[PDB]
């Protein structure tokens, strides 16, 4: 499998994939169904339970019988904070002269992979 | 697992970082064993066997008995452009300002994520 460090790190990227999609879900359709995220994700239902569970262990999700999954507080700020992670690259990107649809793909895979002390540096750039 | 796209560009970061690992252990100390490679990915030897052969099958390595894995010309070029794209990441984040072992950790991670329009936006910054 791996070192801990990195399976870590990718155990928290996919807790705020999954918090960003249930928000985005919502947003969009106004509800976020499971086969909805395992189609949106491009995996099994099975997993997406299994994620869920998980979810609802960290109190980051609450499953309502009928209506689907919701975040809770602490999950919508979570989401809220990858949402503004994402934007902070893409807008650092878009200043630098990368077309919209590229910048806002770049973010997306980049986010996850910049540490803080960079995403201030990018932060920085106002140009 | 995942939709085919996503699947795809795992197994080409995997490729990229197997084969600039080969290259560096030989670099480093002389000789790129499996059980050192699987030891350095932080993965078991069954893993690292699984892709040595798949490595061989696409024409980019060599094993030798008693004297362990080598790149083909074919091997050594894509490692070395590897190489290259994260060399690329890491000055560009040197010339931002970021402390030189922020920079080259984020540009190993943010590398392959990087699409090629931005890498080219990363390298026109001369600064």
């Amino acid at each position: 499998e791996g070192f801990r460090q990195v399976r870590e790190a990718h155990r928290r990227e996919l807790i705020d994939d999954y918090v960003e999609l249930i928000s985005d879900l919502i947003r969009e359709v106004g509800e976020a169904r499971q086969v909805d995220m395992a189609a949106r994700l491009g995996v099994s239902q099975p997993t997406v339970a299994k994620m869920l569970k998980r979810l609802a262990t960290m109190g980051l999700i609450e499953m309502i019988p009928w209506r689907g999954v919701f975040l809770t507080a602490e999950g919508e700020k979570l989401a809220q904070e990858s949402r503004e992670r994402h934007q902070i690259v893409e807008n650092f990107l878009l200043v630098l002269g990368v077309s919209p649809e590229i910048a806002r793909r770049d973010a997306e895979g980049m986010e996850h992979h910049v540490s803080e002390e960079t995403l201030d540096a990018f932060r920085l750039f106002t140009q």
